[PDB]
DNA sequence: ATTTTGTAGCTACTTATACAAAATTCAGGAAAATTTTTCTGTATAATGGGAGCTGTCACGGATGCA
């Protein structure tokens, strides 16, 4: 029940990055990031978002590949 | 024989009214002024803590068991 230690092994059993494993991530990571605020940009101009489908982007997608986009973009943050 | 009592009386004479605006102040507002509280960034690199305590009990459990 040590609690500090009871996350602390778990994290252990996460495993270190490098700078160049963390790279891949960098850019998705802003891929996602800047998809959003488009997402607050149609937002706030209309309807207060987007936050519909594939045009909860205005921007152009197949919709599945979105999420997925999406996914990876913020699952690299994660 | 004045004096006090009078009566038949007023006029002066003064509250009383009520209003009344004028004061005359007060309160609240409004700022506005400003002071105090918040918010955000920070680039070499940095990647598991602290402690110890060590002398009843009980019981029911004690599942666990061999």
């Amino acid at each position: 029940e040590d609690s500090i230690r009871l996350y602390l092994q778990e994290i252990g059993r996460i495993r270190l990055l490098r700078a160049d494993e963390e790279i891949e991530l960098a850019r998705k990571i802003a891929d996602l990031l800047e998809l959003e605020r488009v997402r607050e940009r149609l937002s706030e101009k209309l309807e207060r978002d987007p936050r519909d489908s594939e045009w909860a982007e205005a921007v152009q997608l197949p919709l599945p590949a979105f999420r997925y986009r999406l996914h990876i973009g913020r699952r690299a943050k994660d």
